[PDB]
């Protein structure tokens, strides 16, 4: 699997990612794969069958989703351990207004180099909690 | 630089790193070098003095730190853009208390590899907003 190979894959994993619905975000997945979130505070771990479930319940929050990749000269690929990393911006349409971040992604694709094996992701955790603070804050 | 040269000047800067002192964390930086935090909540850019400021900041704070890579089957390397990223634990103690946390660090090295020539950090925000917190609680 080529430099190529691998960022075409991570690249396609974010646009079925960005049509945001459970059956799409696991689409390029294998079956075992597993996403791992960084940091200890908003830590956790999905299979396909939790990631989609994740996804339903994201849906009621979050109207729309698009993270598009800031600058394609700063992804970082290894062709020996099939990795690709991402630094990408987040916007969101939500029922508590916008969403707006940065995350960075990371992607192990599969040996054949076409499906994503195992996923980390990096979010600004001070800013998740911001926005749980402004669903919290939901007043009738 | 090969995989390996890459990989060695990152664990140097780590090793320099934990001896904590400003002239141990520009060690094994260029002297244009620049250190980016990541994530829209703790942006920041500094340069090589601002990075020595930084840390005889920090030492005010900081009695300890140590940051370790947790498993080198983490380390993803890419040899064309010359990148490394560490998945490190921080652990330390403070005037507010026990620090502990986990961050992300992606360097890029010089053409020679011999050099770190820029660097990104990713840290837990909300875990250091928290810290930041006990901080600006400080009341004698
Ligand atoms: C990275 O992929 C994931 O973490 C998946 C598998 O699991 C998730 O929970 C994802 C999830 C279900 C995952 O795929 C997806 C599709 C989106 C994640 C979003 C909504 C993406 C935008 C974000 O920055 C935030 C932090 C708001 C994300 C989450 O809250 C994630 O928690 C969420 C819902
Ligand atoms: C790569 O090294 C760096 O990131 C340097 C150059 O720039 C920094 O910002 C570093 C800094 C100046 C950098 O060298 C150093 C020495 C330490 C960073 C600490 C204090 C390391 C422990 C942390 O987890 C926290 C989040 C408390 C860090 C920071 O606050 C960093 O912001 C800080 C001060
Ligand atoms: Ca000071
Ligand atoms: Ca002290
Ligand atoms: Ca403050």
């Amino acid at each position: 699997p080529t430099r190529e190979d691998l960022v075409a894959t991570a690249k396609l994993f974010i646009a079925k990612y960005n049509e945001f619905t459970p059956e799409s975000i696991i689409s390029v997945r294998t079956p075992n794969s597993v996403s791992h979130r960084l940091f200890p505070t908003r830590n956790a771990t999905r299979n396909i069958g939790e990631s989609m479930e994740a996804c339903a319940n994201a849906k009621e929050v979050f109207k729309s989703l698009t993270v598009s990749v800031i600058d394609d000269n700063d992804t970082i690929v290894d062709e020996r351990t099939r990795k690709v990393v991402f630094y990408l911006a987040s916007r969101g349409d939500t029922i508590v207004g916008e969403w707006k971040s940065e995350c960075i992604f990371i992607f192990q694709m599969s040996e054949d180099g076409k499906l994503v094996d195992r996923i980390w992701a990096g979010f600004d955790t001070a800013y998740m909690d911001e926005f749980e603070s402004r669903l919290d804050g939901i007043t009738f």
